[PDB]
């Protein structure tokens, strides 16, 4: 198994300057003739020419139209093509080729596929070798003229990258498209669709050139009706570029297309973006609410990418969180300026914290520039997006908007049209710290630790005050665990956004102010500071790190309750409630551990409680803010702070604290959710797909999240509170109202009449089945034979097989049932999974990459089936490398 090293990168022997391709599409093979204009590079030192090439049937290749003999001249093993020194010409030579293909059975969804009755393809990383021969890698640039020719019935929309430069009959009932993309591209870029296509499209003028760019969105025929918010979603990505980076479209067209079968969210392809469906296509009655910011993240995520991936492109797969890292950022940006909620930033938080650092602290901890690879199906990581995008952000927050604006502008300038590395925009990112610095000596050399250097960083605090000297101190120390990647860890450049708190009146004490950290410990000391503050710490999260406030409960409840920030309000809120499961944690552990026949329980601290109650009842307080703060942190980010970590005694904590809480607040609940849903609810623009209201959906998230809560507790009355909200118009409304009936005798009830309302929009069932997955259910296991029985079948869809699984997995109480049989089965799904799509059999190894965090009967019980999977004499590389990884083989 060969392993890649980033220290081991070297620029090819060889050029390729211009592809020209013709994808003949028949009904049981494609058929794949390419043209490779090629040249010498000055790296050659006459090696063989060996290209990628994955699958492919050899027709014939040729090198200046002399035919290539097998054996003799060339060999081919499946993987690469070999042809020996002697026969490689020493300047410029035209190689061909042609080779068969068969997208209909090429059901990893990775180079040429069909899904459904579209043909598509899937590129990134390395998928082009899978289509023809290449030299696959994103360093070779090359100019591409391709044609596509098909059945007209079947194939009457024909599309690649570039500008469509011929359209021609052909006989027998086929016909041609010709597309020429004279800019240079990796070929991870090249896209191709074939298919009965129907679109909605716009005329976008851009802000400086005034270019018309044409926009196009395109679907299969049945699902028309739900590509206007993507279309709407386009045109907000285009102006936010141009408003907030001076950033114009350079093409006149720009098509995004959705497909049933997709590996991942969607794809950047230039000019050609394609989309999972159930992240380009919503409509109002077919569709969740988390459908809307859904789309609106991934249609900015593909566009931002013109610029911080395709217009500038990576050296190498080692530098991948330069463009994803960057473009999470600016899409991250993008969908806190269009939503205008604080929930936005929170939820990407929310997600940082629990699923990326449990990555983190897991055997598979890697730092967002790893230095090695063997899978790149394997390398698109929540450590490589999401720790990348936060460490993009930290330049902006280091420079401040003027500053970073000025240095992103450097980068885009210096690199545009050619590819780069992570120490480019590091490069950039420093000159405009030279300039705001006003320092020619001022650098970010420490930095670049931030792309080398796993771990998540633990920031710690102590605090002084004297109050004659009016003087207050703040001590930091840091601290990153040694992993296997590195054995002594540095300390990183951390930027520490914060703000002092009047206790007495709520008030601002010190201007916008983050302290620079650089060294393993420091104090900041603030004059003129009248009275003791509380402070404010890492405002709008402004490090990727562990902190520990060293705050007393009282001192978070009056942040939660007063402080401007809705980062460090919503942190305060998650620390008072860790303390307090870790608390609880430890007596019911005990209890078990000691087989007590009494013991008692620490309740819930009872300001906290009517510091939620007061934010609850404050009519100018923000809705999803609220759904935050009744909602206990997510088990993934609780395990990280316990070891052996016994999922029932999780479970039974986190019951007895949200009881605890409920027994106080049911009836400002049940107020609340009956007050909340005129506005909530509101139909007035349902039948209008360019009406969305971030607001509102956050507010039918409170009712929804309060709607739970009481229905666990069996508030007196509520189911008649859930049979109507199973009639409302709204799936968010009618889909909770089937999980939350859980509890109740008229859940099969609810789950026949929302299947009846989904079964004829293949999207929605999906989320039918997330939500019966995810059903706080006694009977899951039989529910889940139920749902492979009589819906999800053989289906070798992506988001059919994880919408089945995935949820059920975070049933803490159920999936990690003793008897090791929730593990049993998803194993069972991993390696059935395996046989047709590695990558996707990968994504369901999830709930596995804590297994060395739980208790050491349920670890044992995890290991056993990653043993058992890595057994399979049929395993994939993907799957086989993920899990020698993760079980420290
Ligand atoms: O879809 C996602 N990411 C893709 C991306 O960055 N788009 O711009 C993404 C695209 C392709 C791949 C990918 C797909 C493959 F089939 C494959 F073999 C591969 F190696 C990588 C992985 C992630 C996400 C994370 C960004 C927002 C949507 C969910
Ligand atoms: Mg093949
Ligand atoms: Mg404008
Ligand atoms: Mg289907
Ligand atoms: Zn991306």
């Amino acid at each position: 198994p060969k392993i890649h090293y980033r220290k081991d990168y070297k620029p090819s022997g060889f050029i390729i300057n211009q592809v020209t391709l013709n994808i003949n599409i028949h009904d049981q093979e494609t058929i794949v003739r390419s043209v490779l204009d090629m040249d010498i590079s000055k790296h050659n030192v006459g090696e063989d020419l060996v290209f990628d090439g994955v699958g492919l049937k050899i027709n014939e290749i040729s090198i200046n139209n002399k035919k290539l003999v097998e054996g003799e001249e060339y060999t081919y093993d499946n993987e690469f093509l070999t042809i020996f020194s002697k026969f490689v010409p020493k300047s410029k030579f035209a190689f061909s080729s042609e080779v068969i293909i068969h997208p209909e059975t090429n059901y990893a969804l990775t180079g040429l596929y069909k899904s459904k009755n579209i043909i598509v393809s899937q590129c990134e990383a390395t998928g082009f070798r899978r289509i023809t021969f290449f030299i696959d890698r994103p360093d070779m640039m090359a100019k591409y003229d391709v044609t596509v020719t098909a059945d007209k019935e079947k194939y009457p929309v024909l599309l690649s990258n570039g500008d469509k430069v011929n359209e021609f009959e052909i006989p027998g009932g086929r016909h041609g498209a010709r597309f020429n993309d004279p800019p240079l591209k990796p070929c991870y870029l090249f896209a191709v669709v074939a298919g009965d296509l129907k679109h909605l499209s716009a005329t976008y003028i851009t802000k400086y050139t005034k270019k018309k760019v044409e926009l196009y969105v395109f679907s299969e025929e049945k699902y028309v009706s739900k590509l206007q918010w993507a279309l709407e979603c386009l045109k907000k990505s285009m102006a936010f570029d141009e408003d907030y980076f001076g950033l114009e479209y350079d093409l006149s067209r720009l098509n995004l297309v959705a497909v049933s079968d997709f590996n991942v969210g969607a794809m950047e392809n230039k000019g050609l973006n394609i989309f999972n469906a159930n992240s380009l296509l919503a409509s109002k009655k077919n569709s969740i609410d988390f459908s809307y910011a859904r789309i609106l993240t991934v249609v900015g995520h593909e566009y931002f990418h013109q610029y911080t991936g395709n217009r500038v492109t990576l050296r190498d797969w080692f530098q991948l969180t330069l463009k994803e890292g960057l473009t999470v950022h600016r899409e991250n940006l993008f969908s806190e300026e269009m939503t205008k909620t604080v929930t936005t930033r929170l939820s990407h938080v929310d997600l940082l914290r629990s699923v990326q650092f449990l990555e983190d602290s897991s055997p598979l901890s890697h730092p967002i520039r790893p230095e090695s690879y063997v899978s790149m199906e394997n390398f698109y990581t929540t450590t490589v997006y999401d720790k990348g995008s936060e460490v993009m952000r930290m330049y902006l927050t280091i420079l401040g908007e003027e500053y970073y604006k000025k240095g992103f502008d450097i980068y885009i300038k210096k690199n545009d049209g050619n590819t780069a590395t992570c120490e480019d925009f590091n490069y950039a990112m420093e000159q405009a710290y030279k300039m705001k610095k006003a320092d020619n000596s001022a650098n970010l050399n420490q930095y670049l630790l931030w792309f080398s250097q796993s771990g998540t960083p633990h920031v710690s605090f102590k605090y002084n005050y004297d109050a004659e000297k009016k003087q207050y101190s703040i001590h930091v120390n840091q601290y990153t665990k040694p992993d296997e990647n590195q054995k002594e860890k540095k300390p990183l450049f951390i930027p520490i956004s914060v703000g002092l708190i009047n206790p007495e009146n709520g008030k601002e004490m010190i201007s916008q102010t983050t302290l620079e950290l650089t060294k393993e410990s420091d104090t900041f000391v603030f004059n003129n500071i009248a009275v003791k503050p509380i402070p404010s710490l890492f405002r709008g999260f402004s490090a990727p790190v562990y902190i520990e406030d060293q705050l007393t409960d009282e001192e978070r409840i009056l942040l939660l309750k007063y402080d401007s920030d809705a980062f460090v309000r919503y942190n305060s809120c998650t620390n008072i409630y860790m303390k307090q499961i870790l608390m609880n944690y430890n007596e019911f552990l005990k209890a078990k551990n000691e087989k007590l026949e009494s013991f008692q329980l620490t309740p819930v601290n009872a300001q906290f409680i009517d510091a939620i109650k007061y934010l609850l009842e404050d009519p100018h307080a923000d809705a999803g803010f609220k759904s935050y703060i009744v909602s206990l942190p997510q088990d993934r980010y609780i395990i990280n702070f316990v070891s052996n970590l016994d999922t029932d005694v999780l479970a039974d904590t986190k019951e007895y604290i949200y009881k605890q809480i409920g027994d106080k607040l049911n009836d400002v609940y049940y107020k609340m959710f009956k007050s909340l849903e005129a506005k909530a609810d509101d139909l007035t623009y349902f039948n209008d797909e360019s009406h969305v209201d971030f607001d509102q959906m956050n507010m039918r998230t409170l009712r929804n999240t309060l709607l739970s809560l009481l229905s666990k507790a069996q508030y007196p009355n509520i189911l008649n509170e859930i049979i109507e909200h199973s009639k409302s118009p709204y799936p968010s409304n009618w889909l909770t109202s089937l999980s939350v009936s859980a509890y109740f005798d008229k859940y099969f009830e609810l789950y026949d009449k929302t299947y009846k309302l989904s079964k004829d929009d293949e999207l929605l069932l999906q989320e039918w089945l997330k939500t019966v997955s995810r059903s706080d259910r006694k009977d899951i296991y039989e529910i889940l034979k139920k749902l492979e029985n009589e819906v999800l079948k053989d289906s070798k869809n992506p988001n059919d097989i994880r919408a089945v699984y995935l949820p059920f997995t975070n049933n803490l109480r159920r999936f990690h049932d003793i008897s090791g049989k929730g593990y049993k089965l998803i194993a069972e799904v991993i390696t059935k999974t395996d046989k047709f799509n590695p990558m996707v059999a990968t994504q369901l190894c999830e709930p596995f990459k804590l297994w060395n965090k739980l208790d050491t009967k349920r670890q044992e019980l995890m290991l056993n089936e990653m043993n058992t999977m890595l057994q399979e004499p049929q395993i994939s590389n993907n799957l086989k490398e993920y899990l020698l990884r993760l079980t420290n083989k």
